[PDB]
């Protein structure tokens, strides 16, 4: 997924003719959710590594 | 105009986004009309040249 959800998409899949432009819903909220989940998962990873090192 | 009227056109003029496809009305009749007018004009040109040469 990367780190952001763009508001525009360029699509060239059949049956679309040549290349078309499509528009996404709530890109900003989805970006915020993505970043927050990444941060929480990183914290979990750090704590798990600390535990493993302690063992 | 050339010698034919194609049935499809590819257009990339503002405000159209990128390139779009457009469809023409009665391409075959217009092609026939174009060729017929060209032939008649050519006959007229030949006759006029013959007259001028005679003078």
């Amino acid at each position: 997924y990367g780190f952001s959800v763009p508001g525009l998409y360029e699509c060239n899949r059949y049956p679309c003719i040549k290349e078309v432009e499509c528009y996404v819903s709530r890109p900003t909220e989805k970006t915020v959710f993505l970043v927050f989940m990444f941060a929480v998962s990183g914290i979990c990873v750090v704590l798990n590594l600390a535990e493993l090192n302690h063992l």
